[PDB]
């Protein structure tokens, strides 16, 4: 399993994901059958933890984890300020 579980540091999830070597990649990705340099949101880094590590119970903790990690602030959306929501491709943030 991955170097994390769930209760891995918040910040040290994001940059996990964030590394080239992590699985999920934030930089380069697909949707609405277009390419994107940045994409990924709460979805793909969800399917990430899950992927590459893992701890929550089901897909609720799942996007428990995702959803605390981006109201930490380690995620940024285009919305009044994050607010998790894994429908609107997103980007880290800082």
């Amino acid at each position: 399993e991955a170097p994390l579980t769930v209760k891995s540091d918040m910040s040290a999830i994001v940059r996990v994901m964030q590394l080239p070597d992590s699985g999920l990649e934030i930089r380069d990705r697909m949707w609405l059958k277009i390419t994107i340099a940045n994409a990924v949101i709460g979805a793909d880094v969800v399917d990430w933890l899950y992927t590459h590590v893992e701890g929550f119970k089901e897909r609720r903790e799942a996007r428990k984890y995702a959803s605390s990690m981006l109201k930490h602030g380690f995620l940024r959306h285009t919305v009044n300020k994050i607010t998790f929501s894994e429908q609107c491709y997103y980007v880290f943030g800082d």
